[PDB]
């Protein structure tokens, strides 16, 4: 599923991601745009042979099982494919664990480089939330 901007903002808010660990909703929307272009089916292979999955490009090295990242963890206790669903529940619940692990949203490279320190509220401008 490719979400619209406000559609994704509303889904993220409903799932409690707005202000989670102090990160306003615009931070999450900005991160998703640059990680996945709002596409739940996005996948990308990393140099170490792990893969990033879904709207927030969650890494099989640590967070989900894909059966082909030997030596990795599955800290969200989910198959990576669950992170590709049109329903973002699994991605949100896993993202909550990720952002809580000590490094906040810096775990998302695209967030650090493209969203951090910018006017992130612009990402939800005009939405009825
Ligand atoms: C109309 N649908 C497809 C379904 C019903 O909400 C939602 C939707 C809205 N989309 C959208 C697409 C785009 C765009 O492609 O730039 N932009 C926005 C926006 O708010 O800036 C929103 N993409 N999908
Ligand atoms: C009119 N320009 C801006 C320039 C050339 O005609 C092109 C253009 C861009 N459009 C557009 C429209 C929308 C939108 O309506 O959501 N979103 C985007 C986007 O990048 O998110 C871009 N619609 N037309
Ligand atoms: C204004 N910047 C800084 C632009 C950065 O790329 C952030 C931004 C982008 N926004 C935006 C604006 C629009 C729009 O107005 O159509 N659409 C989208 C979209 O994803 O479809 C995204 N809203 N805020
Ligand atoms: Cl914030
Ligand atoms: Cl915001
Ligand atoms: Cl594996
Ligand atoms: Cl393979
Ligand atoms: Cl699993
Ligand atoms: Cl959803
Ligand atoms: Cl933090
Ligand atoms: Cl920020
Ligand atoms: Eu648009
Ligand atoms: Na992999
Ligand atoms: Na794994």
């Amino acid at each position: 599923k490719v979400f619209g901007r406000c559609e994704l903002a509303a889904a993220m808010k409903r799932h409690g991601l707005d202000n989670y660990r102090g990160y306003s909703l615009g931070n999450w929307v900005c991160a998703a745009k640059f990680e996945s272009n709002f596409n739940t089916q996005a996948t990308n292979r990393n140099t170490d042979g792990s893969t990033d999955y879904g709207i927030l490009q969650i890494n099989s090295r640590w967070w989900c099982n894909d059966g082909r990242t030997p030596g990795s963890r599955n800290l969200c206790n989910i198959p990576c494919s669950a992170l590709l669903s049109s329903d973002i529940t699994a991605s949100v619940n896993c993202a909550k664990k990720i952002v809580s692990d000590g490094n906040g949203m810096n775990a998302w490279v695209a967030w650090r480089n493209r969203c951090k320190g910018t006017d992130v509220q612009a990402w939800i401008r005009g939405c009825r939330l």
